[PDB]
């Protein structure tokens, strides 16, 4: 019998959580885990932008005919302009690809069968804390995934030093893993200096940078949160770019995002496109239309982007209130440790301290629901569960 | 530079077939590749069904949250009681569990992913011919393909001496891979009784079947199709299915599809199967919801499902009457050689016994595509573009 040695695999510490959550009966639980948004009724909602897009779908759309293997065109060159910016040169010199992938997962795992099967790469290097699934994406693809420092626990920041001094065991063709922006778990962002340091001291390194960009738009805004990236575009050769659509279209389940390669020249990137599109095939063939034609549809409409931003400012500027909320609240709830660095952090994501013991108890005595590292999705907070939120989390100081 | 030393990838055998068709500037050019269901005018349509479930999710869906790693509930029990029946005894044991997958490809390469790392699979067996792409599917994940014999290009049939005969060394523990109907590219099917020959086969050498099933309901009928897979599930502790709603429900670019997987008990397969959505989380994390919507939506209601089928049956009977006409065609033309072998085969394609040199003659100088093993689309085929087509053909043979 095949199968009948297998061992069990554990739950995912975020998928599983929600499973926990959803087979929980008590009527007053609250979900921070999984990072999705949540309006102030407590809903994860469909955008309108979104709710049209759909509809002007429904009624032109006349046949269902197989993509290529990239995708939809026009949904590439919109990525490629969000991420570099109108008039970039890296599009005007024609030194971009751009596949469309089911999600940002999936634009994860393309790169990494890319480079697993066509280049000498061994090694990615990943943030210690990071998203815990790209140690599973990347280590699937054959490569082995490293730590660098950069969470300074103790102050709540980014421990420059130590990143730079971790890093420099990095070798030249080596993979180093950058978040664009909203850092998952810990909102803790490179400054644009910072991020114009860490440039440098990539190209004169030879490292490969990958950006993860799963949260354009959460931090600051569309274009002042890809300045991190756009520093890396200005100085390097070739560089690699997996970016999501889950989050600021709230199309999760519908998998849209997307893979940028970026080479010297047209010549070499359309070389190494060729072998990107092959591994595409070889793993679910083409990507699934509907999400990527409304954000298609919503980027080349003036009309229903101007709804997209606005709705999207909305959601970054919620955000931001539940966080000023949650460290006030926190003060008359009773905590007497200082928690203002939840106001300096950027995204869904805090690190709130908590220890994996009360992250426990606080779900298993009172229903609130975070995952073990302590990371809490602030956008699952609302006005009307501020209150008992908190008056859990003093309960477990 | 990382992409340097980069060899380029060959365009697909298929989906670049597609790439020159669009290049080609010459009227009267004719598409006779990719697997695609066309109508009587030449077009790729939705189906009524479709559109209608889509205006029903327009309408009622409220959040587009994440799926579950393994998809929608429903959307999997419908699955399995089409692959295997109502009433199964598989399904009432609890000894299958399916995932939604992207497409019938998804579902491939998942099981491949699964069985490459937690299971001691090294090889499995394809037919000769068979897809172009099953060997770069499970090569993705490091195992090694071998291929058995299948097609007797002399009488047009089944090679079934050869077939057992090819298959001698396949051992316990390999894999072997069976089309369920409508083998592409030779729309040549095992009879029933050389299913439970097969079968029986199978279960004496231990083998793991793996069913690919893009076709269900293109040859004789849902139930028909499936009497060869149920042949084997009457009999088997472990089996896989990887299927696809592309082709019968005219979703190709919303990428639905499914991975089944039996084991002899339920406490068995479920332990199997959390590796299973380990290796999908690693891979897409989770499937695109819309396709697999419309599917269960249209599955679990009496009266869309009674339109779907009919549409169906409607395709099936089309192709069916291109297969006589395109015969008598070539014959009013001037063939000689005889071409009636075309009306035993099932679904959108035939082996025309073309070579690969009279394939790029057709194309180049008659603008006649097909892909270069000879396989041609029937469902291609209208009444308007076949006279000229059989022209061609008779001006290479
Ligand atoms: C959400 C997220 C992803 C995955 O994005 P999907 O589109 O859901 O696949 C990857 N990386 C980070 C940092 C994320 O936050
Ligand atoms: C079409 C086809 C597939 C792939 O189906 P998709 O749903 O498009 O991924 C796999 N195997 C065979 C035999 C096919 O004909």
């Amino acid at each position: 019998g095949t199968f009948e040695n297998i061992t069990a695999a554990p739950a995912d510490p975020i998928l599983g959580l929600a499973d926990l959550f959803r087979a929980d009966e008590r009527p007053g639980k609250i979900n921070l885990g999984i990072g999705v948004y949540f309006d102030e009724t407590g809903k994860i909602p469909v955008l309108t932008s979104v709710k049209k897009a759909e509809q002007y779908l429904l009624e032109n759309e006349t046949t269902k005919t197989y993509l290529g293997i990239d995708g939809i065109p026009e949904f590439g060159r919109c990525t490629q302009e969000l991420l570099f910016g109108k008039g970039s040169a890296l599009i005007n010199d024609k030194r971009a690809r751009t596949a469309q992938t089911p999600g940002g997962t999936g634009a994860l795992r393309v790169a990494a069968d890319f480079l697993a099967k066509n280049t000498s790469v061994k090694r990615v290097w990943v943030s210690n804390p990071s998203w815990p699934n790209h140690k599973s994406v990347f280590n699937s693809a054959g490569l082995e995934v490293r730590e660098y420092a950069y969470y300074d626990a103790e102050n709540h920041t980014l421990d420059f030093d130590a990143l730079i001094n971790s890093l420099n065991e990095a070798q030249a063709g080596d993979v180093v893993l950058f978040h664009g922006c909203c850092h998952n778990p810990t909102g803790i962002d490179p400054t644009l200096e910072q991020w114009q340091t860490l440039a440098q001291l990539s190209v004169e390194k030879g490292w490969l940078p990958l950006f993860d960009f799963a949260y354009q738009g959460f931090a600051r805004g569309l274009e002042e949160d890809a300045e991190g990236l756009r520093a890396f575009a200005a100085m390097h050769k070739e560089l690699i770019v997996a970016s999501s659509y889950s989050k600021n279209f709230g199309l999760y389940n519908e998998r849209v995002g997307a893979c940028t390669l970026v080479a010297a020249d047209s010549e070499t990137v359309d070389r190494a496109f060729s072998q990107m599109k092959a591994a595409i095939r070889a793993n679910y063939s083409n990507p699934p239309a509907h999400g990527a034609s409304v954000v298609a549809t919503i980027l080349s409409n003036d009309a229903l982007r101007a709804i997209w931003e606005q709705e999207l400012t909305d959601m970054r500027q919620r955000i931001q209130r539940m966080r000023q909320l949650f460290v006030n609240t926190l003060q008359e709830k009773g905590a007497n440790r200082d928690f203002s660095f939840i106001i300096k952090q950027n995204g869904m994501f805090s690190f709130s301290g908590l220890t994996k013991e009360q992250v426990l108890r606080l779900r298993e005595e009172f229903g609130v629901y975070a995952v073990a590292s302590g990371r809490v999705n602030v956008a699952g907070m609302t006005p009307d569960n501020m209150a008992p939120l908190c008056e859990a989390i003093v309960a477990v100081l």
